[PDB]
Protein backbone atom coordinates (compact mmCIF):
# COMPACT_ATOMS: atom_id res chain seq x y z
CA UNK A 1 0.00 0.00 0.00
CA UNK A 2 1.04 3.64 -0.13
CA UNK A 3 1.71 4.17 3.61
CA UNK A 4 1.50 7.31 5.77
CA UNK A 5 4.81 9.09 6.54
CA UNK A 6 6.17 10.90 9.53
CA UNK A 7 9.65 12.06 10.55
CA UNK A 8 12.24 9.47 11.62
CA UNK A 9 14.03 12.00 13.80
CA UNK A 10 13.47 15.46 15.09
CA UNK A 11 14.67 18.51 13.21
CA UNK A 12 15.57 21.82 14.66
CA UNK A 13 16.39 25.07 13.10
CA UNK A 14 16.73 28.71 13.95
CA UNK A 15 15.71 31.65 11.76
CA UNK A 16 13.78 34.87 11.40
CA UNK A 17 10.16 35.65 10.43
CA UNK A 18 10.00 37.37 7.01
CA UNK A 19 7.24 39.67 8.19
CA UNK A 20 7.79 39.90 11.95
CA UNK A 21 11.61 39.99 11.78
CA UNK A 22 11.61 37.96 15.06
CA UNK A 23 14.07 35.22 15.83
CA UNK A 24 12.31 31.87 16.01
CA UNK A 25 13.26 28.34 16.92
CA UNK A 26 11.63 25.62 14.99
CA UNK A 27 11.32 21.94 15.94
CA UNK A 28 9.65 19.30 13.82
CA UNK A 29 8.74 16.05 15.44
CA UNK A 30 7.22 12.70 14.61
CA UNK A 31 3.47 12.34 15.07
CA UNK A 32 1.14 9.31 15.09
CA UNK A 33 -1.02 8.18 12.07
CA UNK A 34 -3.85 10.49 11.08
CA UNK A 35 -2.46 13.44 13.07
CA UNK A 36 -1.89 15.62 10.06
CA UNK A 37 0.48 18.59 10.37
CA UNK A 38 -0.09 20.51 13.62
CA UNK A 39 1.64 23.78 14.48
CA UNK A 40 2.37 24.48 18.18
CA UNK A 41 3.27 27.85 19.73
CA UNK A 42 5.54 26.58 22.53
CA UNK A 43 6.42 30.13 23.74
CA UNK A 44 2.96 30.30 25.29
CA UNK A 45 1.76 28.71 28.51
CA UNK A 46 -0.24 26.69 27.85
CA UNK A 47 1.10 25.78 24.44
CA UNK A 48 -1.33 26.62 21.60
CA UNK A 49 -1.73 24.02 18.85
CA UNK A 50 -3.33 24.86 15.47
CA UNK A 51 -3.80 22.09 12.91
CA UNK A 52 -2.60 23.05 9.44
CA UNK A 53 -6.08 23.00 7.94
CA UNK A 54 -8.02 25.31 5.68
CA UNK A 55 -10.56 25.98 8.47
CA UNK A 56 -7.78 27.60 10.56
CA UNK A 57 -6.52 30.11 7.97
CA UNK A 58 -7.01 33.55 9.38
CA UNK A 59 -5.38 36.05 7.07
CA UNK A 60 -4.03 35.71 3.54
CA UNK A 61 -2.21 39.00 2.83
CA UNK A 62 1.34 38.43 1.55
CA UNK A 63 1.45 35.12 3.49
CA UNK A 64 -0.80 32.31 4.73
CA UNK A 65 -1.56 32.70 8.46
CA UNK A 66 -3.13 30.17 10.80
CA UNK A 67 -5.20 31.68 13.67
CA UNK A 68 -6.84 30.31 16.81
CA UNK A 69 -8.39 33.13 18.77
CA UNK A 70 -5.78 35.79 19.26
CA UNK A 71 -2.96 33.42 18.51
CA UNK A 72 -1.32 33.08 15.05
CA UNK A 73 1.31 31.19 13.14
CA UNK A 74 2.20 33.23 10.10
CA UNK A 75 3.87 32.24 6.85
CA UNK A 76 3.22 28.49 6.85
CA UNK A 77 3.21 27.93 3.07
CA UNK A 78 6.96 27.23 2.33
CA UNK A 79 7.24 24.66 5.09
CA UNK A 80 3.91 23.18 4.14
CA UNK A 81 5.14 23.10 0.56
CA UNK A 82 8.16 21.03 1.72
CA UNK A 83 6.10 18.61 3.79
CA UNK A 84 3.73 18.07 0.88
CA UNK A 85 6.57 17.67 -1.56
CA UNK A 86 8.20 14.94 0.59
CA UNK A 87 4.98 13.06 1.36
CA UNK A 88 4.92 13.96 5.10
CA UNK A 89 1.39 13.26 6.52
CA UNK A 90 1.94 13.61 10.30
CA UNK A 91 4.25 15.97 12.17
CA UNK A 92 4.25 18.47 15.02
CA UNK A 93 5.86 21.76 14.13
CA UNK A 94 6.81 23.66 17.29
CA UNK A 95 7.58 27.37 16.99
CA UNK A 96 8.91 29.73 19.73
CA UNK A 97 7.24 32.70 18.01
CA UNK A 98 4.37 33.76 15.70
CA UNK A 99 6.04 33.07 12.29
CA UNK A 100 7.79 30.13 10.66
CA UNK A 101 11.45 31.08 9.92
CA UNK A 102 11.98 32.18 6.34
CA UNK A 103 15.40 30.48 5.95
CA UNK A 104 16.72 31.46 2.48
CA UNK A 105 13.28 32.27 1.03
CA UNK A 106 12.58 28.79 -0.40
CA UNK A 107 11.75 25.29 0.72
CA UNK A 108 15.35 24.07 0.00
CA UNK A 109 16.51 24.31 3.65
CA UNK A 110 13.38 22.53 4.92
CA UNK A 111 13.65 19.65 2.42
CA UNK A 112 17.36 19.26 3.24
CA UNK A 113 16.79 19.26 7.02
CA UNK A 114 13.87 16.82 6.65
CA UNK A 115 15.69 14.43 4.42
CA UNK A 116 18.82 14.54 6.63
CA UNK A 117 16.56 13.48 9.57
CA UNK A 118 14.87 10.86 7.38
CA UNK A 119 11.28 9.75 7.04
CA UNK A 120 9.46 6.89 8.63
CA UNK A 121 6.65 4.99 6.90
CA UNK A 122 3.65 4.21 9.18
CA UNK A 123 1.48 1.08 9.13
CA UNK A 124 -1.67 2.82 7.76
CA UNK A 125 -2.75 3.67 4.27
CA UNK A 126 -1.99 7.26 3.09
CA UNK A 127 -5.30 9.11 2.39
CA UNK A 128 -5.51 11.28 -0.71
CA UNK A 129 -8.15 13.82 -1.77
CA UNK A 130 -9.18 12.96 -5.34
CA UNK A 131 -10.67 15.67 -7.54
CA UNK A 132 -13.72 14.27 -9.28
CA UNK A 133 -15.26 17.47 -10.77
CA UNK A 134 -13.86 20.81 -11.86
CA UNK A 135 -14.09 23.43 -9.17
CA UNK A 136 -13.09 26.99 -9.95
CA UNK A 137 -13.15 30.28 -8.14
CA UNK A 138 -12.51 33.66 -9.53
CA UNK A 139 -12.38 37.21 -8.38
CA UNK A 140 -11.82 39.93 -10.95
CA UNK A 141 -8.94 38.82 -13.27
CA UNK A 142 -7.61 36.20 -10.81
CA UNK A 143 -8.64 32.53 -11.08
CA UNK A 144 -7.88 29.22 -9.39
CA UNK A 145 -9.15 25.85 -10.45
CA UNK A 146 -9.05 22.21 -9.60
CA UNK A 147 -9.47 19.80 -12.51
CA UNK A 148 -9.73 16.00 -12.25
CA UNK A 149 -6.45 14.33 -13.22
CA UNK A 150 -4.89 10.94 -12.54
CA UNK A 151 -1.74 12.16 -10.81
CA UNK A 152 -0.75 15.58 -9.50
CA UNK A 153 0.15 18.55 -11.56
CA UNK A 154 0.28 22.28 -11.04
CA UNK A 155 0.13 25.03 -13.51
CA UNK A 156 0.61 28.71 -12.92
CA UNK A 157 0.47 31.90 -14.87
CA UNK A 158 1.43 35.32 -13.50
CA UNK A 159 0.89 38.58 -15.21
CA UNK A 160 3.51 40.95 -13.85
CA UNK A 161 3.83 44.23 -15.58
CA UNK A 162 7.66 44.49 -15.22
CA UNK A 163 11.01 44.60 -17.18
CA UNK A 164 12.48 41.61 -15.42
CA UNK A 165 9.96 39.64 -17.64
CA UNK A 166 5.52 34.08 -17.05
CA UNK A 167 3.98 30.68 -16.78
CA UNK A 168 4.88 27.19 -15.90
CA UNK A 169 3.51 23.77 -15.48
CA UNK A 170 4.88 20.98 -13.41
CA UNK A 171 3.62 17.45 -13.34
CA UNK A 172 5.10 15.37 -10.58
CA UNK A 173 5.24 12.31 -13.00
CA UNK A 174 8.44 13.86 -14.36
CA UNK A 175 9.22 16.89 -12.22
CA UNK A 176 11.27 16.56 -8.99
CA UNK A 177 9.74 18.84 -6.31
CA UNK A 178 13.19 18.89 -4.76
CA UNK A 179 15.34 19.73 -7.81
CA UNK A 180 12.94 21.86 -9.85
CA UNK A 181 10.66 23.61 -7.33
CA UNK A 182 12.05 23.52 -3.80
CA UNK A 183 14.86 26.05 -4.32
CA UNK A 184 12.71 28.79 -5.77
CA UNK A 185 12.88 31.83 -3.55
CA UNK A 186 10.48 34.35 -2.11
CA UNK A 187 10.44 37.60 -4.13
CA UNK A 188 9.42 41.16 -3.94
CA UNK A 189 9.46 44.55 -5.62
CA UNK A 190 10.96 47.63 -4.05
CA UNK A 191 7.68 49.67 -4.30
CA UNK A 192 5.75 47.02 -2.32
CA UNK A 193 8.54 46.31 0.15
CA UNK A 194 8.47 49.97 1.38
CA UNK A 195 4.61 49.95 1.55
CA UNK A 196 4.74 46.62 3.45
CA UNK A 197 7.32 48.05 5.89
CA UNK A 198 5.09 51.17 6.27
CA UNK A 199 2.29 48.69 7.03
CA UNK A 200 4.75 47.17 9.51
CA UNK A 201 5.24 43.99 7.40
CA UNK A 202 8.26 42.53 5.58
CA UNK A 203 10.44 43.39 8.57
CA UNK A 204 12.74 40.39 8.22
CA UNK A 205 13.25 40.41 4.47
CA UNK A 206 16.60 41.04 2.87
CA UNK A 207 18.70 39.77 -0.04
CA UNK A 208 19.50 36.79 2.22
CA UNK A 209 15.96 35.36 2.19
CA UNK A 210 14.38 36.89 -0.94
CA UNK A 211 14.89 37.98 -4.54
CA UNK A 212 14.78 41.76 -4.30
CA UNK A 213 13.68 43.55 -7.56
CA UNK A 214 13.80 47.32 -8.36
CA UNK A 215 12.06 48.83 -11.38
CA UNK A 216 14.41 46.99 -13.77
CA UNK A 217 16.42 44.25 -12.22
CA UNK A 218 17.07 41.65 -9.57
CA UNK A 219 19.45 43.32 -7.05
CA UNK A 220 20.74 40.11 -5.48
CA UNK A 221 24.41 39.89 -6.47
CA UNK A 222 24.24 36.19 -7.38
CA UNK A 223 21.10 36.39 -9.55
CA UNK A 224 18.51 33.65 -10.07
CA UNK A 225 18.43 29.94 -9.26
CA UNK A 226 16.16 29.18 -12.19
CA UNK A 227 15.42 31.28 -15.23
CA UNK A 228 11.71 31.15 -14.28
CA UNK A 229 12.28 31.32 -10.43
CA UNK A 230 9.36 33.66 -9.80
CA UNK A 231 6.68 31.53 -11.24
CA UNK A 232 8.30 28.33 -9.84
CA UNK A 233 7.99 30.02 -6.42
CA UNK A 234 4.29 30.72 -7.04
CA UNK A 235 3.94 26.96 -7.66
CA UNK A 236 5.84 26.30 -4.45
CA UNK A 237 3.45 28.62 -2.53
CA UNK A 238 0.38 27.03 -4.16
CA UNK A 239 1.51 23.47 -3.21
CA UNK A 240 1.86 24.72 0.37
CA UNK A 241 -1.56 26.42 0.43
CA UNK A 242 -3.14 23.33 -1.05
CA UNK A 243 -1.65 21.10 1.60
CA UNK A 244 -4.00 22.82 4.03
CA UNK A 245 -6.54 20.34 2.70
CA UNK A 246 -4.61 18.07 5.11
CA UNK A 247 -4.06 15.28 2.51
CA UNK A 248 -2.21 15.05 -0.79
CA UNK A 249 -4.18 15.72 -3.93
CA UNK A 250 -4.89 13.52 -6.89
CA UNK A 251 -5.84 16.18 -9.44
CA UNK A 252 -4.63 19.22 -11.23
CA UNK A 253 -4.40 22.81 -10.03
CA UNK A 254 -4.28 25.78 -12.28
CA UNK A 255 -3.62 29.27 -11.00
CA UNK A 256 -4.04 32.53 -12.94
CA UNK A 257 -2.69 35.43 -10.96
CA UNK A 258 -3.93 33.66 -7.84
CA UNK A 259 -2.47 34.25 -4.39
CA UNK A 260 -2.95 33.02 -0.84
CA UNK A 261 -6.46 34.52 -0.65
CA UNK A 262 -7.94 32.90 -3.78
CA UNK A 263 -6.08 29.62 -3.06
CA UNK A 264 -7.81 29.46 0.33
CA UNK A 265 -11.14 30.43 -1.27
CA UNK A 266 -10.66 27.45 -3.61
CA UNK A 267 -10.02 25.00 -0.76
CA UNK A 268 -13.14 26.23 0.98
CA UNK A 269 -15.39 25.90 -2.07
CA UNK A 270 -13.88 22.46 -2.68
CA UNK A 271 -14.44 21.28 0.84
CA UNK A 272 -18.01 22.55 0.73
CA UNK A 273 -18.68 20.74 -2.53
CA UNK A 274 -18.55 17.12 -1.52
CA UNK A 275 -19.65 15.97 -5.01
CA UNK A 276 -16.32 17.27 -6.36
CA UNK A 277 -13.94 15.15 -4.22
CA UNK A 278 -13.60 11.92 -2.33
CA UNK A 279 -10.88 10.44 -0.04
CA UNK A 280 -9.02 7.47 -1.39
CA UNK A 281 -6.30 5.06 -0.38
CA UNK A 282 -4.10 2.76 -2.45
CA UNK A 283 -3.62 -0.74 -1.10
CA UNK A 284 -1.26 -1.63 -3.95
CA UNK A 285 1.26 1.10 -4.68
CA UNK A 286 1.81 -0.51 -8.11
CA UNK A 287 -1.55 0.60 -9.51
CA UNK A 288 -1.64 4.08 -8.00
CA UNK A 289 -1.36 7.21 -10.19
CA UNK A 290 1.38 8.71 -8.09
CA UNK A 291 4.58 7.58 -6.47
CA UNK A 292 6.88 8.92 -3.84
CA UNK A 293 10.67 8.76 -3.60
CA UNK A 294 12.08 6.22 -1.18
CA UNK A 295 11.66 7.10 2.54
C1 LIG B 1 5.76 34.98 1.95
C2 LIG B 1 4.95 34.71 0.72
O1 LIG B 1 4.71 33.28 0.62
C3 LIG B 1 5.65 35.17 -0.50
N1 LIG B 1 6.32 34.39 -1.36
C4 LIG B 1 6.79 35.09 -2.31
C5 LIG B 1 6.43 36.41 -2.08
N2 LIG B 1 5.71 36.43 -0.96
C6 LIG B 1 5.08 37.61 -0.39
C7 LIG B 1 6.08 38.48 0.26
C8 LIG B 1 7.32 38.85 -0.23
C9 LIG B 1 7.94 39.60 0.73
C10 LIG B 1 9.27 40.29 0.72
C11 LIG B 1 9.54 41.12 1.78
C12 LIG B 1 10.72 41.83 1.88
C13 LIG B 1 11.68 41.68 0.87
C14 LIG B 1 12.79 42.36 0.97
C15 LIG B 1 13.77 43.02 1.08
C16 LIG B 1 14.99 43.86 1.21
C17 LIG B 1 14.64 45.33 1.06
C18 LIG B 1 15.76 46.19 1.64
O2 LIG B 1 16.32 46.98 0.59
C19 LIG B 1 11.41 40.83 -0.20
C20 LIG B 1 10.20 40.13 -0.27
O3 LIG B 1 7.02 39.67 1.74
N3 LIG B 1 5.93 38.96 1.50
ZN1 LIG C 1 6.11 32.30 -0.98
Amino acid sequence: MIKQRTLKNIIRATGVGLHSGEKVYLTLKPAPVDTGIVFSRTDLDPVVEIPARAENVGETTMSTTLVKGDVKVDTVEHLLSAMAGLGIDNAYVELSASEVPIMDGSAGPFVFLIQSAGLQEQEAAKKFIRIKREVSVEEGDKRAVFVPFDGFKVSFEIDFDHPVFQQASVDFSSTSFVKEVSRARTFGFMRDIEYLRSQNLALGGSVENAIVVDENRVLNEDGLRYEDEFVKHKILDAIGDLYLLGNSLIGEFRGFKSGHALNNQLLRTLIADKDAWEVVTFEDARTAPISYMRP
